[PDB]
């Protein structure tokens, strides 16, 4: 918005001082991990009469 | 006894399992010793004089 704009830009005036100051910050992301597997079984006798 | 025989017979399925399981024996035997003996006895003028 362009009244917005106008209306918070940082004037300066003759005899300055602390009339504008700033910050910053920072975040953080993550991560994960995880673990899967199956498993099958069976016998002798259903393999050799097949 | 041809049913005692069969009724215990030692038969096996497909998946196995914890069956049939047997063990041994043993037995000792002794034998002994022991003496004998005798001795007889005489004197001089039996000899001489018979």
């Amino acid at each position: 918005d362009v009244g917005n704009i106008t209306a918070k830009m940082p004037t300066l005036t003759e005899i300055g001082g602390r009339v504008n100051r700033v910050g910053f910050k920072r975040v953080e992301i993550k991560g994960k991990l995880e673990k899967y597997g199956f498993f099958r079984e069976y016998t002798q006798e259903q393999l050799d009469f097949d």
